[PDB]
């Protein structure tokens, strides 16, 4: 019921296990390289179907891509309509985290490109109409098309720019925002956004019906267009290793949160749980799905009742 | 016959349309290049020896992997006997991203290449009799230092060329790899960046060696001899650059192909500067294409027509 779009990739993620504050002609030493499954739509879609959700992955993908969908399929994502490239291979996403979680990274596009060439129509005559797209960063011009689609089929969306809103402009920006059930980004992402759309705070609010804004260690704030506002402190960590795709993480355990009836606060913490599990894994989706360490580490952060309530659904 | 020591490496190599200089952490760059290629400054070395038409042995450490790559380098007459093949690592891995200036942000994993340091030089001295010349190229660090130790007790001339592992090594272990070596290769940011992590001066490190080899990118190239003898060799200007990596690799490589033939050093040098802009005008350091004809048109109008003549001539 949720169609996740966004990019399909590869991940190289490596280690440097030293400081990049320290420091053309930059070299870093690795003594980790792990090649792995990601994408922000393959990370969500994963994680939702992880957590017992009904999603359709929408994205574009070269030839090489019949293991990942097995990976996915095994899990519930349903990836019927991911468009296979005849001619360009899934695209690559070159990373390496420092000591501090602090990343140097390269993204290589490739068969993503073509995901403008995807019908949102197509999907909704097939699977039915989504209950919520998650317009996640893709091709430029697919995110556009898709959130216009979004828009004129009277469907749901949930505005999800990350990694793409630096290469955005300021009016292909505004054009994703308006209308959006959700805004999802992370606090520097908020800004960005702001700056370079030039609309304030209040401009933003009064166009979508909620701002999601991660915090990074403060956890997350959700904030309605009036004002109110629902903060959740992080699921604290006690193994993080890699950041990569801990955004997708949370967006993927709040919108199951929701999906299954939850309200902000619940779905948040949720979101925080996913979030923590992929800080503590190298890959995106390389974490695993433990009911009793779940409901334990809930407890611990968000009280008894919280957790019950959360691993109930 | 040269003995090549260091890397063997896969090369990711992708072009990034923008400039690192504006974007200076959470550092992230669209890039529209992403190509995979043979590498290491060993395998680049041996290949361009072999290419030029050398006797050369490439000795250090692959994965299991390496049965395409000892192909391609058997192809071009690369000795390949000696290559160590680890049961468990994988091929080295370099992966880097090069900007509009052609500056470059990489990082580098070494995997097998860490198993260099159970290379014995005695075997290849005992399978194809002394080498003319050692290459301790960029390699595991413990392994460059046991390759300076065996040539210096075996009799063996050596080239020092620890160019992109300067970086890692430590003062001491710097200089336990230069008193002795027929050359020293650096560029110039890599030559001061030796004299201030060894503690020593350009008269320090010349009274322990043959003969220093110092490039200066647009520059050219300097040959200095102990005594202050000193031959600048202006580049080969590009027309097409693209991609910088493995440029030093090439030059040292057509160099000591040019001394090999038994070409003085200047003329070596122009040599070698032919092979360095053929691999900065391609993409992959072993993408390069010999052609006589233009080889002989570029040197030419850079040196010479009777320069041009005595290179292309051996
Ligand atoms: N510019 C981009 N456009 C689309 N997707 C992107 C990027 C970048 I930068 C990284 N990624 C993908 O995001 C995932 C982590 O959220 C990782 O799995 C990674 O593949
Ligand atoms: N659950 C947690 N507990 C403690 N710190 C956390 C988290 C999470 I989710 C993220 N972080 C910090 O935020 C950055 C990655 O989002 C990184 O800087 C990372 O250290
Ligand atoms: N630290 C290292 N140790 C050994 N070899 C290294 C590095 C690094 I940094 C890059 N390379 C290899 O050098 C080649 C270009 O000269 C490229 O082909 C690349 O594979
Ligand atoms: N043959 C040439 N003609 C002009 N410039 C050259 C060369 C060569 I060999 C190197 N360079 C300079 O060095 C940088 C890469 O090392 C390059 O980016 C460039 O600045
Ligand atoms: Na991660
Ligand atoms: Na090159």
């Amino acid at each position: 019921t949720i169609a996740v779009t966004g990019s399909i990739a590869t991940d190289h993620l490596m280690r440097f296990p030293g400081r990049f504050s320290e420091q053309v002609s930059l070299s870093f030493l690795v003594d980790d390289l792990v090649m792995h499954r990601g994408g922000v739509a393959g990370n969500m879609a994963f994680a939702i179907g992880v957590l017992g959700g009904e999603v359709a992955l929408v994205g574009a993908a070269g030839a090489d891509f019949a293991d990942y969908r097995d990976w996915l399929k095994a899990r519930g994502v349903n990836c019927d309509h991911v468009l296979i490239s005849e001619t360009a291979h899934t695209a690559r996403f070159t990373c390496t985290t420092d000591v501090d979680m602090a990343q140097i990274a390269s993204f290589y596009p490739g068969a993503m490109s073509e995901a403008r060439n995807i019908k949102l129509a197509d999907v909704v005559s097939a699977i039915g109409k989504p209950e919520l797209v998650i317009i996640g960063a893709n091709d430029p011009e697919a995110m556009f098309l898709h959130t216009e689609e979004c828009r004129k089929l009277g469907l749901a969306f949930a505005a999800d720019p990350s990694q793409q809103l630096a290469r955005l402009s300021g009016e292909e920006i505004r054009r994703l925002v308006n209308g959006a059930a959700y805004l999802f980004t992370n606090d520097y992402e908020w800004d960005l956004l702001l700056s370079k759309t030039g609309w304030s705070e209040a401009d933003v609010m009064a166009q979508i019906d909620l701002r999601v804004t991660t915090l990074g260690p403060k956890g997350v704030d959700l904030v309605e267009p009036d004002g109110t506002t629902i903060h959740v402190g992080v699921v604290p960590e006690t193994s993080q290793t890699d950041p990569t795709g801990v955004g997708d993480a949370f967006r993927a355990g709040f919108l199951t949160g929701r999906s299954a009836g939850l309200g902000l606060e619940r779905s948040a913490q949720l979101g925080s749980l996913v979030a923590v599990l992929v800080l503590e894994s190298t890959g995106t989706q390389e974490w695993q799905w433990d009911y009793e360490a779940a409901a334990s580490r809930l407890a611990g952060a968000y009280g008894e009742h919280a957790a019950a309530e959360i691993v109930a659904v």
